[PDB]
């Protein structure tokens, strides 16, 4: 039906939403520190010396795990 | 149709993946540190000494940003 497009729609930007905001292929799994802006995947965010988001230094990169992770497995 | 059910259930499921798992009524956005474990609203985390996830001793918490907020 049409709210069957709707829900895929809410789907597809949720998915989006945890996608890395540089890259767009790699799920985000990084917080810049000490900003918090948690918005890029490793690799990304082993590139930036300033926040993408609020252009704040990054003194150092947190690993985060996440409920909402997934892979090939 | 059974296809919009389907999808209910995973916007459902993954809505409460990004729930507290002490609380389950706020949001996530903070992390343990340095473990990396981040479960909990920023209420539940403040009082913990070891990660609830690996039992790891957390140094600090550091709050999160993330898209979804
Ligand atoms: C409140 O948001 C979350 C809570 C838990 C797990 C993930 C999220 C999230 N939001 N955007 C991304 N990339 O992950
Ligand atoms: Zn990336
Ligand atoms: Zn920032
Ligand atoms: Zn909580
Ligand atoms: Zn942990």
């Amino acid at each position: 039906s049409q709210q069957t497009r709707v829900l895929q729609e809410k789907l597809r930007k949720l998915k989006e939403a945890m996608l890395c905001m540089v890259c767009c292929e790699e799920e985000i799994n990084s917080t810049f520190c000490p900003c918090g802006h948690t918005v890029c995947c490793e690799s990304c965010a082993a590139q930036l010396q300033s926040c993408p988001v609020c252009r704040s230094r990054v003194e150092h990169v947190q690993h985060v795990y996440l409920p909402t992770h997934t892979s090939l497995l």
